[PDB]
């Protein structure tokens, strides 16, 4: 069931493209659903030796707001690999370099209404180096080291919202309580993005 | 800073509108944030006498293939409080009543780019009730009963993927594992939406 029967593009903007399709339906109907093709981005839980991490205070227009957030990056590098993007990134927002990368969760951020997907990873044996000159909303937000446990507390009380920052704290938490292990690089990423991407 | 200098509707759907706003960034320059505005949702993390969860199995277009989800609902019904919102739907998709009620976590899905937040709330002491008859993507929506902590290892193993129903099944396995507890339904909801449903 479910065939597109329709593909019309609505806008093409910095970082996402809206398309309306016409589905199927199971009554044998055809409905509008409108999909917002995203680039699609990765995110980092960067623990050290004593079970810390790093999460950013990032303001985010959406909101009106600055939320506590993990590092994280669009895939907008066309041609970048996603554990690239992610290291690059790491170092860019919170100055730090993981001689270990493994995977902790994916997730498929807004399902009703758009493609996006974020890759979360776990870097290990970190290193402090240098960061660059941060630009717009990173010009503006600042960071803090949580203690895995307190920051799955943030979480569960309302202090944590971002959909990306809970999955991979709650992940890492589960993990570090030895409920569940990370997981390789080279894990298949089902929903990666590639409409948007692939428009130029 | 970021204050919000004009704003543009560049489209308004079914269930979003697409606005394009032009914020004051930390340089002192002005830049294009386009925000997708979206009624909000709620999803029911229904856990049973024996620990046990209820989740649908339903097909989203935007990544052409089912995702394991928890029964949740848009807040599209004007004037509709959000329990109440999270009591019909959890009836209509996973055929449940409860009869008590309290909130699991909240969550912004897409903080990028959209203002849509979800809110999760746990639902005890179940009853099984009657289930009324579903059109599109709910008429081809199956369910199934997981034990939170296989649910919570699905999460981690990629079988679980949806943001909102990592959100809940991980929150609610902290809870049943002593990490946290429930709140009051009168938490508040911080970032519950309020644009798109104040468009009519
Ligand atoms: N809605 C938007 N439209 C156009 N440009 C934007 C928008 N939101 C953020 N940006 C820009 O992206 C950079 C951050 O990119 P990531 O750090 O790659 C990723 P992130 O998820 O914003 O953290 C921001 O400093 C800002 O310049
Ligand atoms: N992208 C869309 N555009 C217009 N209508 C849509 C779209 N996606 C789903 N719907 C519709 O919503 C009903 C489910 O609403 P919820 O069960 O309220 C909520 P849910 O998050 O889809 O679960 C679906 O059975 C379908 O008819
Ligand atoms: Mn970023
Ligand atoms: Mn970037
Ligand atoms: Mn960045
Ligand atoms: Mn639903
Ligand atoms: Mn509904
Ligand atoms: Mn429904």
């Amino acid at each position: 069931d479910f065939e597109t029967i329709s593909s019309e593009t609505l806008h093409t903007g910095a970082i996402f493209a809206l398309r309306r399709d016409q589905v199927r339906m199971p009554g044998g109907g055809i409905v509008t659903r409108e999909v917002v093709e995203h680039f699609g981005a990765v995110a980092i839980v960067a623990m050290d030796d004593n079970g810390n991490i790093p999460m950013v205070y990032q303001y985010r227009h959406t909101y009106g707001r600055r939320l506590w957030e993990l590092p994280a990056g669009l895939l907008d590098v066309a041609g970048e690999p996603p554990h690239l993007t992610a290291a690059r990134e790491l170092r860019e927002e919170v100055g730090l370099q993981a001689s270990t990368w493994q995977v902790l969760v994916d997730l498929d951020t807004a399902p009703g209404f758009s493609d996006e997907s974020v890759r979360v990873y776990l870097a290990t044996g970190l290193r402090e180096v240098g960061r660059p000159e941060a630009h717009h909303e990173e010009a503006d937000m600042t960071m803090g080291w949580y203690p895995i446990a307190e920051a799955a507390r943030r979480v569960l009380r309302g202090e944590i919202v971002n959909s990306i920052a809970i999955a991979g704290v709650l992940a890492v938490h589960a993990v570090t309580t030895g409920f569940a292990q990370p997981r390789p690089l080279d894990t298949e990423w089902i929903d990666r993005p590639t409409a948007f991407a692939a428009r130029r």
